């Protein structure tokens, strides 16, 4: 039994973390084959940066690349969107099987927080609908990566770039394309209003049922339209026919039809939790996907 | 910024996890140097589960009755010894991935990371605390047994928990790596139960100090309290009594925020008398007791 906020084992990714230094700026790089990936704002001096020019003007020896106590020699450099690629003289002997993926809002991943190329902590995250993440990042955390594991293949999906005024976090996929309407300048930027990831709440209520927690279940059923009208009143994501099909395995497993569980969720939105908890939370949790619930409640290895 | 339940990177422990088989029972082992440590109930059949005589079953085992497997490689068992409730298996090869490690027995309130493993392959990593009643609120299915709890201090791994059994209230019990149970439990399928759990008061106060540091002050008041008056009230809410020792430990957080420990205790007191009233601290509508004073300083300062 049990239900925990659970990260992927971070071992495969720890074998890839390095330290990148430019003048006085130090942050983290992802060392895969003979290339080190890191945010391009590493090159930046104190003084609206012109990255293209700052990059082309700069020699190879200006990039100090440190893998533990070993120096890596940079033998090339190129830009891809908002990520800098440093061509190194050594293929990473610890390189796992990996692909770069870009994730949709509501999709979850593990962040490996690092400082000075040194992995510090791992935590589970969700891509918010406003494309921010509620992470935990201090100074030097930039270049820290988000990832999933599928068997032995690490799918890297996130590189950390910045903290927003609301204490929430912004970054790019490993191809340097920002998630959300952001720019890597010190310019004034702000998270749009977040919404609750409805399908995830429903998956987590299924996790509640599976662990013997049933007080919120009722005998009513609703329709998508009625549910979706109530949802957008509480800043909940619309529920699609897609979502309903993806929760099917959980509906089948528990014997509770999705459109019933939507009625249960509706009552909770309108009525609150009545001084009760669900899986030990006073808040409806939306950072577990349907897959996450199936993975944890079936067990799955790598 | 941000405040996340945060586990240690699992790489150094992933390198040590093995699968141990005896008869039809397979669970997980911890492979350190030329010893595999695992729960001794791996040698129990179905019948044995109620009043196992461990000495009488192990005296009936040869080395070759224990299958130890590391990935594809089957390890060769060359000696078997019992220490309390862990079995120690001497093996041909010393684990080359052996990190700096020590074995540590922790006290209730102390936190660690759990690497949930099945068939010697890791499933996920989460962060736990030893509950006052010597149980943990884990996430463990069939065959999770021998999964370990650890902390990492620089590059030294300290092993503090090995997983043995699930109690009827869906909470978990285990031993230190010397095989002495945390709490009054025994590795038998006889009727046993956890004492009533209490809230880890020192940890909730730590979490409140973090809240101020991350800029949230909605909950403070202008009162102070005596240590005795605090405990007289706090026990009435099933809180762990606060000791002078605990007050000493909070000194640094008290210094950094400028809020006296007994002033913070007045705040906590009022929160219990009222509750949240729809408001939250650090994204929670409950009081968090699974961050220690050390955890908070590490994640918010440096
Ligand atoms: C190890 N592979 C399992 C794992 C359990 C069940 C799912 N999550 C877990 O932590 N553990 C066991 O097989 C141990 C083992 C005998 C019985 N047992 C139990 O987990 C049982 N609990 C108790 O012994 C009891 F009653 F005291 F709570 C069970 C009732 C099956 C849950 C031994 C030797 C303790
Ligand atoms: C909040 C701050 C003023 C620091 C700024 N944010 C904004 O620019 C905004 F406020 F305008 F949004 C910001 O983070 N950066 C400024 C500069 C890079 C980025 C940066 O160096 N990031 C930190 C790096 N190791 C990570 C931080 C530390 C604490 N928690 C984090 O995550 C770039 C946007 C090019």
């Amino acid at each position: 039994s049990g239900f925990r906020k659970m990260a992927f084992p971070s071992g495969k990714v720890e074998g890839c973390m390095v330290q990148v230094t430019c003048g006085t700026t130090t942050l983290n790089g992802l060392w895969l084959d003979d290339v080190v990936y890191c945010p391009r704002h590493v090159i930046c001096t104190s003084e609206n940066p012109n990255y293209e020019d700052l990059l082309i003007r700069k020699s190879n020896h200006n990039f100090l690349v440190q893998a533990g106590n070993v120096q890596l020699r940079v033998i090339g450099h190129s830009m891809q969107n908002c990520v800098l690629k440093l061509k190194v003289d050594t293929a990473n002997p610890k390189t796992p099987k990996y692909k770069f993926v870009r994730i949709q809002p509501g999709q979850t991943f593990s962040v490996l927080a690092c400082y000075n190329g040194s992995p510090s902590g791992v935590y589970q995250c969700a891509m918010r609908p406003n494309f921010t993440i509620k992470g935990s990042f201090l100074n030097g955390s930039c270049g820290s990566v988000g990832f999933n594991i599928d068997y032995d293949c690490v799918s890297f999906c996130y590189m950390h770039h910045m903290e927003l005024p609301t204490g929430v976090h912004a970054g790019t996929d490993l191809e340097g394309n920002f998630y959300g309407p952001f720019v890597d300048r010190q310019t004034a930027q702000s998270a749009g209003t977040d919404t609750t990831i409805t399908v995830n709440v429903l998956a987590w209520l299924y996790a509640a049922v599976i662990n013997g927690d049933r007080w919120f279940l009722n005998r009513f059923t609703t329709t998508l339209n009625d549910f979706n009208l109530v949802a957008m009143k509480y800043n909940y994501e619309p529920l699609t026919q897609d979502h309903v099909d993806i929760l099917g395995p959980l509906s089948a497993q528990t014997g509770i039809a999705v459109l019933d569980m939507c009625a249960s969720l509706k009552e909770l939105l309108q009525n609150g939790m009545n001084g009760r908890t669900i899986l030990g939370s006073a808040l409806l949790e939306d950072e577990f996907t349907p897959f996450d619930v199936v993975r944890q409640c079936s067990g799955v290895t790598f």
